[PDB]
């Protein structure tokens, strides 16, 4: 069907996302945030819904999206947290413009 199809272009674009071609600046959004090891005391007063890569993979594993635009708010959530709580000149911020550069411009492909 279509809603698998689509899913299926999802989870090419997520192994993508995870994949060597793009861990330069891929890697911050691999796991969690992990607040108190970062000292960001404050991330889960700013960033109520919280969103990562394994998280992501996590869900399609368990068939948790039933379809591309499901998966694309969660990718998205995940960027815009980032957007939320770094200022915008540093280095993380930077990574996610990337890594969400090559997520919109393969989404945009999507099978109709
Ligand atoms: C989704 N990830 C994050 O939002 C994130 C935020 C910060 C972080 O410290 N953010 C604070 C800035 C100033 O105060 C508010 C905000 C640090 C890291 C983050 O992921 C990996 C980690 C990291 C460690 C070493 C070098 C790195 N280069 C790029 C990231 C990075």
């Amino acid at each position: 069907g279509k809603l698998s199809e689509q899913l299926k272009h999802c989870n090419g674009i997520l192994k993508e996302l995870l994949s060597k071609k793009h861990a330069a600046y891929a890697w911050p959004f691999y796991k969690p945030v992990d607040a108190s090891a970062l000292g960001l005391h404050d991330y889960h007063d700013i960033i109520k819904h919280p969103m990562d890569l394994s998280t992501v993979k996590r869900k399609m594993e368990n068939r948790d999206y039933r379809d591309a635009q499901e998966f694309a708010a969660d990718v998205r959530l995940m960027f815009s947290n980032c957007y939320k709580y770094n200022p915008p000149d540093h280095d993380v911020v930077a990574m996610a413009r990337k890594l969400q550069d090559v997520f919109e411009f393969r989404y945009a492909k999507m099978p109709d």
